[PDB]
């Protein structure tokens, strides 16, 4: 900058934007009754 | 005016003087730097 003894005439300022996002996630599994009754292990569900 | 034995049948005037009023002025500028770095202090005075 150079302020002469006269003066009379600059700076500005800016801001930026940040954007996120929420994404859904999940899964599942299935089993039959016979799988539980006739299984070698009796704690398979656990 | 010569009035006889019998009477029977002048003016006056005024004048108007006009004056006027006018506007005058002047003004000057200076800067702080001029006063600041100047050899003489009472330059403002």
């Amino acid at each position: 900058p150079a302020l002469t003894e006269n003066g009379g005439r600059r700076v500005g300022f800016t801001r930026i934007q940040l954007i996120g996002s929420i994404k859904k996630f999940g899964f599942f599994y299935e089993w039959t009754q016979e799988a539980m009754d006739f299984d070698t292990d009796e704690e398979l569900d656990s």
